[PDB]
């Protein structure tokens, strides 16, 4: 049988931190969806169900963000910083 969802739960935390030449990379912005087959799935900045408005990818630095999904809206802030050393791959 097909696997679809029904109920949605907001589980995104404030962060939105991007490094120079790194572009977007939201990880705290994840949502938890409950399926009808008794299963839950979590993903950050993966699903295309949430649209962000106000964030300028062509210019970051203390920019406002507003995510809208279905009928809910959440506000957040983004801060861009210079890439650091020692990074795991």
């Amino acid at each position: 049988s097909p696997k679809t969802i029904l109920g949605i739960e907001v589980s995104q935390e404030p962060k939105k931190d991007y490094l120079v030449g790194d572009s977007l990379d939201l990880s705290e912005g994840r949502f938890a969806v409950a399926y009808s087959n008794d299963t839950m799935e979590e993903h950050s900045f993966t699903d295309e169900g949430v649209e962000i408005s106000g964030y300028d990818a062509q210019k970051t630095g203390r920019q406002t963000l507003t995510l809208h999904y279905q009928g809910h809206e959440v506000s957040f802030d983004v801060l861009v910083s210079p890439k650091a050393a020692l990074n795991d791959e």
